[PDB]
């Protein structure tokens, strides 16, 4: 944590979670977009492994695996509708552009 | 630092840094990409900033704004050629794909 | 976690949750000692706070505020026996002394 | 940095760096202080190491270990009179007490 969720980021797993009838909650990751670039992954989870850390904001829980928690922390996810497209959005105050 | 550059690296900033005939060093940044991304950015340094953070490997002066160091420790700035293809890339351990 | 326990520890920690009858388990914090001084603490915890990061070593929850978990990454907790001294130890590879 | 130190912290190791007639500036370290504890150090440089990263306030270059930098982050280095006591004081905003 000082990983957060916007009200629409929470409402919108929470309902993934509910129509899903299961589940622990949120997974949070990162991985390589191509040679000079990461791309953020939203996960379901039902089991935290032992290499997890675990969170809460907005009572929904955030796992992330401890060595991608770097390159997350300060993250804000939020839920955007803009024209056509609707779909989670990560904020860094700390990164730009 | 953790922040480590191959000899290739190094030598083709140093090789850089020569041809230009000037400069401190090496920036390493990060920049969003798009509402789920983040890239890795390359620039030439003449003065760090109070913001600054200044390290060295195989001596080559590497400033990271102070902000970014969670998204770039442990980064290995390496100088591939792959086919017609020759740039910089970067790799994180903790990190995968 | 990249926070671990000792055999001895978690043993240690068990013991004290059993004997107790309840808790969800460990808390590691951090305290000024006084003016250029850091002191580790352990404490029982029964409710992790909305501020709390939550993981697992040797299924013992350990419970790290979020905003002391720079100061505890990479913890050893440790249960030693010296002399007629038992008690808890904390180690890192990164500090020394 | 985000390592910040106070005016009359840069006053007094820009008065011990003048008396002194040389020296590249101040680091920062950390130390245990026994088995449950750390203490911070302080301690001219004249020659930042490999392993060193390097930062500005109030035109004074901290040098910091690499491996250290995860416990000082945040820290306020200030100078204070108190009583019959002076010296230097660390705080942390995120650590109490």
């Amino acid at each position: 944590m000082s990983i957060t969720l916007s009200d629409s980021a929470a409402a919108r797993v929470n309902t993934f979670l509910a129509n899903r009838g299961k589940g622990f909650g949120l997974r949070l990751g990162v991985r390589t977009s191509g040679c000079s670039g990461m791309a953020y992954v939203l996960e379901f989870v039902d089991e935290p492994t032992p290499e997890d850390i675990v969170f809460e904001d907005k009572g929904v829980k955030v796992v992330v695996d401890g060595k991608s928690l770097q390159f997350l922390d300060g993250t804000q996810l939020d839920f955007v509708k803009e024209g056509l497209n609707e779909g989670f959005k990560f904020t860094n105050p700390n990164v730009k552009d």
